[PDB]
């Protein structure tokens, strides 16, 4: 899950979690429009790490969130700072650091593409969805 307020890119434009619906197209990991197949409800009280690319992206994510990287699928909780680069289908960005922060609502997208990947933030960061 993602803080309700992180911007997500769309063929059109930008689109925060918040405003996901079913049917919505993001960006799968290819860049190429992906829909939305299912979307919680948010989701309040869930513990939140705040992780930063190196890219300048900040993404807040609940503690389970999952990122793709060139080692394996790791959770926002262990992402290691230097130790861990996004990796896709060609290397994308490096964790600068993810820390703990005050929990923010969040919820999770399922999308429609084999990979349950989807692009996150203003640097458009892969990501797994649900
Ligand atoms: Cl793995």
């Amino acid at each position: 899950a993602l803080a309700l307020y992180t911007p997500l890119p769309t063929p059109t434009g930008w689109t925060t979690m918040g405003d996901v619906a079913v049917g919505d197209e993001l960006l799968g990991a290819d860049g190429k429009p992906t829909r939305v197949v299912a979307a919680t409800d948010v989701m309040l009280g869930r513990p939140c790490y705040e992780v930063e690319f190196s890219d300048g992206t900040v993404i807040v994510a609940d503690a389970a969130h999952q990122w793709p990287t060139s080692g394996g699928i790791r959770t926002s909780a262990q992402l290691r700072s230097g130790a861990d680069r996004i990796v896709v289908a060609v290397p994308v960005v490096q964790i600068e650091s993810a820390r703990r922060v005050a929990s923010v609502p969040v919820r999770c997208v399922e999308v429609d593409n084999p990979a349950h990947l989807y692009l996150a933030g203003r640097g458009m960061v892969p990501t797994h969805a649900a």
